[PDB]
């Protein structure tokens, strides 16, 4: 969630969902 911190770039944003997101970012 919260993509801000990151973009989401290595997270996953690339094809992720905000909801399978947390498990990259601890939120
Ligand atoms: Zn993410």
């Amino acid at each position: 969630r919260a993509p801000r911190r990151q973009g989401c770039w290595k997270c996953g944003k690339t094809g992720h969902v905000m909801a399978k997101c947390p498990e990259r970012q601890a939120g």
